[PDB]
């Protein structure tokens, strides 16, 4: 187990202890984190390498640091002629009807990037840019540099060279201020603000899955429905942040057997959040009234428009006149 | 208005003037392009935007180059110190189980890349990886830079660390001799191998977009039953290259009013070619017997494997019996 995979580890152990409790980023987390899950390599492997985020922050207390995790402490401008170049789906091979493209300043935190989404309509392509940046910045001359690496980047479709800088969704972060954070339910709230910084939540080991899925369960076991009505949104969010990510990591089957959704605690989180949860294996709606219910287009019932008919086991009897189609 | 709008019309002339009648890529084909959409900017603004494809050809045509395009002059090894990322799905955000990364050399032509494509199965993490390269480059050490790359961009890379050189497909393109080419259906020809080298489909506004689709309908129209099965197969896999890009473009209930897909010969084109067919909204299976039919996790019928049902179009009374439930 490498230094990074420690690192790793002990990131997924504070995730975990977020669940059932919020606390505060400080290294007395990170020392309870250590006792059932230690650090074997050598505190002079971890002064070599550098990474980010809160395994950043298990490295420094791993090296000594006594102070708590200090929010905005991480700022950075980046390079800004370096450029970060991802994307996901293409006009060829679009995802989910969609195909976007973000290009970033190289190590900005908050990550200063412009992202250009497209999508075929009836008259050819319309796109939606958004310029996800910093309270201050050069928005203009930041839009029409990212906006030229677009460009540049794509072969310059004609579409890109159509968005105006007044066609652009701006989305300003704040650095922060210094405040110390508690880490709740994967996600950071920093003492003073009232948005929260989702994290990532990890547990990618068989372990760690089945503790995760485990400790939400308990995590809302342990609130009466009357705790649930006195949450703030921020720690609902966070809530939602964890229940989501679960519920993509169990096909329909697991997921109505996990059981979770029949707690009436997460009945009144349903209420509050929404009732509609992707499965690794398409979607289902948690419904009040009719049950469990699972995404069918040839549902006759809607939930936001959803189409939806009642999940019930598979069944090897429908199966069994499923019509193998002549090819 | 303006030039980078221009010299993608002049690129969707070629590409839709190719549609219905095969060109040698020339100079002289640019020429009667321009009749129909000019370039009015001026040649030194040209001389800043890059561009590649048939778009750079039009650039140096329009600057004077007289010469005939040559199969394999856009050839680059590529910057083995940039790299581009695609993804579909993610660790955190998975989809359907599965997410995929490429990683792949900046500005190489054919793309040299590394696609490793991961699920979360029944304890632990599958990996498939493919490298796509070149005839004659460094596969190993390719690979291995490539990897190192994944590793450092993973949300976890301890499941990309097992994967060794020999778990790895690796697909071989050739580069090409200078030979001239002809564009027909979107790709070009070279004379004379057996494959061909499918190009990018602009139409990214009203006009073209609008008669990208009625040309495809107009060529297929043109041809009988006999024409078709008379076609070579790398004329099938042309016609294969518009008609994909062309169904991307509808939703399902537009895919089925082009009807395209009620030709007869175009009945020869799905025998030939495949029946499966990517729109924006789902998959449809244009069946010889049952019709159109729509994936369909919950389908009674299956093709080739693909759960699908019948496709049906939004009826207003049958939409009115749908029940609509409560929030
Ligand atoms: C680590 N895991 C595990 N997992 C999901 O949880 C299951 C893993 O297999 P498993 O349930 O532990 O096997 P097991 O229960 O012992 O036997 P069975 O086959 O009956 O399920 C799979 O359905 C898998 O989809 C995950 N899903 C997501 N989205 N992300 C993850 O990191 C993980």
């Amino acid at each position: 187990p490498t230094a990074v995979q420690e690192l790793n580890r002990i990131c997924d152990g504070m995730i975990l202890s977020s669940i059932l409790r919020p606390q505060m980023v400080e290294p007395s987390l990170i020392g309870d984190v250590l006792k059932t899950e230690p650090f074997t390599s050598s505190l002079e492997v971890l002064k070599d390498i550098k990474v980010s985020g809160l395994m950043r922050y298990i490295k420094q207390v791993l090296l000594g640091r006594k102070s708590y995790y200090k929010f905005g402490e991480e700022h950075a401008d980046g390079d800004q002629n370096l450029f970060d170049y991802q994307f996901t789906g293409t006009p060829e091979e679009p995802i989910k009807g969609y195909w976007t493209t973000t290009i970033s300043y190289r190590d900005s935190k908050p990550k200063i990037s412009l992202t250009i989404r497209q999508e075929f309509v009836e008259g050819g392509v319309e796109s939606q840019a958004v310029l996800a940046t910093v309270v201050g910045r050069p928005h203009l001359q930041d839009f029409l540099l990212l906006k030229r690496k677009h460009l540049e980047y794509s072969d310059y479709p004609e579409s890109i060279d159509l968005i105006e800088f007044g066609d652009v969704k701006v989305i300003e972060k704040t650095v922060g201020h210094g405040q110390p954070v508690v880490l709740y339910m994967a996600s950071l709230f920093p003492i003073g603000l009232t948005k929260i910084a989702e994290q990532g939540i990890g547990c990618h080991n068989e372990k760690n899955d089945a503790t995760l899925k485990s400790l939400l369960k308990t995590a809302i076991l342990n609130m009466t429905p009357d705790d649930v009505s006195l949450l703030p949104r921020s720690k609902l969010d966070a809530i939602d942040h964890v229940v989501r990510n679960v519920y993509l990591r169990f096909n329909n089957s697991s997921a109505v057997s996990y059981g979770l959704h029949k707690l009436q605690s997460f009945e009144k989180i349903l209420q509050l959040n929404g009732r509609i949860y992707e499965t690794k294996e398409s979607t289902l709606v948690f419904h009040h009234k009719k049950g469990v219910l699972v995404e069918d287009l040839k549902g006759l019932m809607s939930y936001k428009t959803l189409r939806v008919s009642e999940w019930r086991e598979k069944q090897e009897p429908e199966e069994a006149r499923v019509e193998v189609l002549e090819e």
